[PDB]
This record gives C-alpha cells, structure tokens and sequence, in this order.
C-alpha cells in the first residue's frame, strides 16, 4: 500500500470522514472502513469513498459468525464495493472458509485477524493466535492482521505465515505501537486516531511517513 | 420472551423480511436482527421493525473489536433503536466492559456470546467458553448466548451463570438442535431458517411452539 500506511477511518460523521480522508489522500492508497462509520452512514459510504478517493477499501467487519451468516455478510460487503474484508479466526476454520469461498466467487480478498492489539487480547486470543495463524496458512489465507502493541508476537506471527504473506498491523500511535518497529515485521501499519483526531491530519500522516521512509 | 421463541431474521430483502416477520408476529415478541439484514437494508430497519411489529429487537452484531471501537459500535446500535446487542466474549474483559458502559449510559442491555453452535466453535471457542462465562459473571453480565447443538455445554454454561441469568440459544432446527432439549437449560430459543425458509413460516413457528407448550 502507498507509503505502507492504511488509514483507519473511524469517524462517525460522513462530512468529517470525507474531510479527513481527502486531506490525507496524497499519503495513502488504502482506507480501512469499519462499523463505526458504516453503522452511522450506511454501506453506500464504501462505494462513495472508493470513487471519490480512488483508494482501495478494506471492510473491517471482524466477521465472527457461523459459516452461513458469514457467507451472507461477505456477499453484502463485496456487493457494496469493498476490496477486502477482515475476518476473525477464533470462531474456527469452517467460518473462515465460508468467507474465503465468497471472496473467491467475487474476486475479492480476505484478511485473517490473528492476535488483537488491546489488553484484553491476552485473556483468550493470544493463547490461540499461533494456531489461528497456522489454520490460516492451511486454508490458503494470504493476508493477515497482527498487533503493533506486541512486536514479539508480530514477529512470531510473521514466522508462521512466511514472507510471501501480506501482514497489516493496527495499534500504532494511540495504543502505543511504533511505526518503525512494527514495520520490521508487518508490510503496512494501520493508523486511526493519531491521524484523524489530530489538529492537522495531513501533518500527522506526513510525520508518520517521514519516519517510515527513514526505515 | 413470548413463547420462549426469538426469530433470527436473516433474510436480506426488506420486503421478504417484513412479510415473514409479520406472518409470525402472533407467535413471538422478540426479533434478532443481524448483519445479513442490516448491511443489505440499513440500520433504519431496526426502528422500522420495532415500530411496525412492536417487538423487542436484539442486534446480533457479535461485537468483537477493541474497547474504543466497541463503544462506537454500541452507541450507533442503540441510537438506531436496538433494545440489546450481542457481544463476543472471546476478545476479553475490557472489550466487554466497553459495551456494558455504553448499555448503562443508554439504558439498554448486553448479551454475552460464550460458546458458538457451529462445528468450528470446537477449535478455539469451546476451550475458552467456561472462562468467558465466568468473566461475564464477574463483570455483572446478566444475559448470555449458548449453543443448542451441544446441550451438555449449555448445561455447564447455565451452571456457571446461575438461574437468575437469562440465556438464549441458537442452533435449533437447521443446525440440528432440538427445541425441547434446549429449553431444559435456556430460557428462550433462537430460530432462523426453520421458520424463514419454510413454505409456511407461521405454521413452522406454530409447530415449534406446540412442542414447547408441551414441556
Ligand atoms: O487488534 C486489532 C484489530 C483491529 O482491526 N483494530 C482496529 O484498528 C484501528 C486502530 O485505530 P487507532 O489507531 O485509533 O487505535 C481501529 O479501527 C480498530 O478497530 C485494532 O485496533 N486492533
Ligand atoms: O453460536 C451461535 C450464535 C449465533 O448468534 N447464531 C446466529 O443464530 C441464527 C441461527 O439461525 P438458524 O436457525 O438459521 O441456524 C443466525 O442468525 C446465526 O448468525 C448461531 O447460529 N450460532
């Protein structure tokens, strides 16, 4: 992705989301849109963004249902124009396979979320994360999400998925993660509040890119 | 809930969803609306249903993000009129607490999803489910979701949460679960395809209720 930086656009107002995304567009080529924005403004926001900014859109819907419901969620999401969808691995292989099947049918991609970045991830997800990543490899998953807040875990996850797999990583900035250290293992970093709550989002994005280019 | 039966309305078309829900309204008082319908027709469908049918609406969004994002998802969901939201417990206590805080602020309820009903739930969720339920009890959660497909697990979950807690259970019908056996442990059953794909949804609902009344 452009500059290895993905914007997590979690503002819940279309006008503010459009303003900030437009201000930082020269620095990115991929926007992660999740439920905070979609549940506030509608699924049409995905095609609006894709068109207005010509960016790729990753729908961060942390899909985590039974296979049959996961298939429906993925079909609705790709119909709305999303390029990729983020899926939880913890509900198991059949639930992930259902998403992979719809992505294959529709010419799109699935990102598998392994370990999460927040403190509570240590309770149950962390202990299962290596196995979730191995499950991804066995299912043919090529895109993964891992935590900026725990670079030693990001390293172990990169070890499991290999160098050919694409790995993106949230938790940079507000949650404490560092751009440069995270990019030692991930291909791209996801950044939300550090950019969208900044007094000058473009300056915040530029600052991050400068520290990345130096790597 | 009326007749201890909750309709899982996972049709993706507003006209079909309204038709089926209207046909079975005399047999229920609670409709579970999830992402298949919301991502296809918009969040306004929640208030439309609540108004048209005078039913309680559980938003089955399997919330499974970091605390900050979970708070935003819950606020948007309750603003749309949902009476309750279903939250995954696998992501940990801070993520669940964020949802409980918004429900307290807005006078609504949180249902904690413990073990899931599909086969893949055996891979990672089942091994953590008793602990997820105990976490719910420690956080003060009073509403839970457990699997119709594994009544021995539903029994163990009921044992952990106590008799005062409210427990609802999906996996009845299409996934193999039985109404009567499930109601030995759960307060209400969730039924989707067995009713909404039936040639006569009202007859299917009536049939289930007749077998429930006999209990
Ligand atoms: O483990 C994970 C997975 C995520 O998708 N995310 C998501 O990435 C973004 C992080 O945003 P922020 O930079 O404001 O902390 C949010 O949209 C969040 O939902 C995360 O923070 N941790
Ligand atoms: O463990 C769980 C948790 C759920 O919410 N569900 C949900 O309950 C419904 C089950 O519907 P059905 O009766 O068609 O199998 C679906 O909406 C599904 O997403 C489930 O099946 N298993």
């Amino acid at each position: 992705v452009m500059n290895r930086l993905i914007l997590a656009m979690d503002l819940m107002n279309r006008d503010d989301a459009l303003r900030v995304t437009g201000e930082v567009r020269e620095y990115i080529d991929t926007v992660k849109i999740g439920y905070p924005l979609v549940l506030s403004e509608g699924m049409d926001i995905i095609a609006e963004f894709r068109k207005r900014f010509g960016c790729r859109i990753i729908a961060d819907f942390k899909v985590a249902d039974i296979p049959e419901t996961n298939e429906k969620i993925c079909r609705a999401t790709f119909k709305a124009g999303a390029d990729a969808i983020i899926v939880h691995g913890f509900p198991g292989a059949d639930s992930v396979r259902a998403c992979l099947n719809v992505a294959e049918e529709m010419g799109r991609e699935v990102f598998l979320l392994t370990e999460m970045s927040h403190p509570g991830a240590e309770m149950f997800i962390q202990g299962a994360a290596d196995e979730i990543a191995r499950m991804g490899v066995d299912l043919g998953v090529k895109n993964y999400v891992g935590p900026s807040t725990r670079p030693e875990r990001l390293s172990r996850l990169r070890e499991i998925i290999g160098q050919d797999s694409f790995l993106i990583s949230p938790g940079v900035g507000a949650q404490g993660g560092d751009p440069g250290e995270t990019l030692r293992f991930a291909d791209a970093i996801i950044v939300g509040r550090s950019i969208y709550l900044a007094d000058n989002p473009a300056a915040a994005a530029a600052g991050i890119i400068e520290s990345i280019k130096d790597l």
